[PDB]
């Protein structure tokens, strides 16, 4: 019955972007209420971005000097501030599009969907990860700053990132919504670390149970192991440890399938130590780790959707 | 900057979702205008699916004994009827989040998104493509008849493609809009044969496109080679014969990156007869084919959208 890559539907959220401008920089900005929230960094040229003095660089711009737009309409402006790294203008209409929906900050490991916009209009939706380095792979072009990733929750929307740079490594960085960098990241054109990215070892193993319930079932071994034995091999392949939080929230897999989490670690072990190059396991020739527990059990269960 | 396997945004399309039901059979319908769209083994039980003579199963319903249903609102029947492999039901309401679309039958090997849908509710989206064998890999359980598939257009969701059956070997099946099926296949629980599906060729080369774009370029050769040499090898490994038809649209990527069709080719031909199993490209560990030409200028260029 398959197993893909999915975001979540993307019609909660178009509705909500639009695009700010601030003589000259456009990007795009959440529109929820009478509030948009958008990237800081609007007020800068290219120039500015070496060393960005926000303080200074804001205290000169003023309620007219930033051109919000949704849909025909302009809208008007009202009050202007910072919170953290994100802007919160003031204007004058609540949005009715707006969704029940929360901000959190979300951790290393879960994932979320990103809706990729340019001048405020949408351009697509894809499913990634937050790197347990606080970075996403994400696909971003000039422009983009200001798209948003949401999880979802369960008929309320979850905003939980704000895109604001790409790294001059090639990975992208960003904040929560009321503007706290994920990382150690900060909005200045410079070139800054994130060094090493590990792999999620918890959304790897609920991938194996995705692949048991599917049915590319090979790669299991009778083999058993401890979360010792198991995690110092991950350390050796940089895969996250796995804590005992880990193997509780993989248990309604464990249940539905009938394997064990430490069965289930064993025959991954061994993949890690050998890397049977053979095979595959739902196509891919490498393991995954962008899908959560959460997500294997709705993409298979829990979302036969009301 | 980054590639991503991203789907549409679902908007335009949940808006258009509804759910059908004739006394027990739920699955769903897509309402556009004042006519609904749905499969029409929707008529049938589970036994009946074995042989269905739709002809004298459609015969006794009549329009009450069908449930239709978008939001709150239940609503009232008014003209029945099958095209092809879909009912088109008529009601008393046009729906006013009806957007400018279109129906085509659109061909082996391009690309579209499914919104996966259970009781008329949006679970998801993915980008998928259609196999040259007409089915698609999708990711579908009980109840999701009914979904849709779309590419877009260009601000005209163009629908492409309503999921029926999946078939004993895994695989998805599907008409398109007004109720043709895509490949040999029927409307019918039956084990029936797809048989060989060949790799995409034009869209590997596109996507080997995109990867030098990013700059995962490791995989380049000099070797030069024909038209003929390369389709030689490509039927080998059961890849798509390569006409002029191919060579023609990939010319925008050949010449933003610099490099002519066949060159290309070479590297791919040597990616085939060995495997460098070493490394990867844009990550896979495998040679991608479900990114088109179009797709992968998308992704890069002609959506900076607006």
């Amino acid at each position: 019955s398959g197993f893909r890559k999915m975001a979540f539907p993307s019609g909660k959220v178009e509705g909500c972007m639009v695009q700010v401008t601030c003589g000259t920089t456009t990007l795009n900005g959440l529109w929820l209420d009478d509030v948009v929230y958008c990237p800081r960094h609007v007020i800068c040229t290219s120039e500015d971005m070496l060393n960005p003095n926000y303080e200074d660089l804001l205290i000169r711009k003023s309620n007219h000097n930033f051109l919000v737009q949704a849909g025909n309409v302009q809208l008007r402006v009202i009050g202007h501030s910072m919170q953290n790294c994100v802007l919160k203008l003031k204007v004058d209409t609540a949005n009715p599009k707006t969704p029940k929906y929360k901000f959190v900050r979300i951790q290393p490991g879960q994932t979320f969907s990103v809706l990729a916009c340019y001048n405020g209009s949408p351009s697509g939706v894809y499913q990634c990860a937050m790197r347990p380095n606080f970075t996403i792979k994400g696909s971003f072009l000039n422009g983009s700053c200001g798209s948003v990733g949401f999880n979802i929750d369960y008929d309320c929307v979850s905003f939980c990132y704000m895109h604001h740079m790409e790294l001059p490594t090639g990975v992208h960085a960003g904040t929560d919504l009321e503007g706290n960098f994920y990382g150690p990241f900060v909005d200045r054109q410079t070139a800054q670390a994130a060094g090493t990215d590990t792999t999620i070892t918890v959304n790897v193993l609920a991938w194996l149970y995705a692949a048991v319930i599917n049915g590319d079932r090979w790669f299991l071994n009778r083999f058993t192991t401890t979360l010792n034995d198991f995690n110092l091999v991950a350390m050796k392949y940089n895969y996250e440890p796995l804590t005992q939080d880990h193997v509780d929230i993989l248990g309604p897999l464990s249940a539905q399938t009938g394997i064990a989490v430490l069965d289930m670690c064993a025959s991954l072990k061994e993949l890690l130590q050998n890397g049977m190059n053979g095979r595959t396991i739902l196509g891919s020739a490498l393991l995954e780790d962008e899908f959560t527990p959460f997500d294997v059990v709705r993409q298979c269960s829990g979302v036969t959707f009301q």
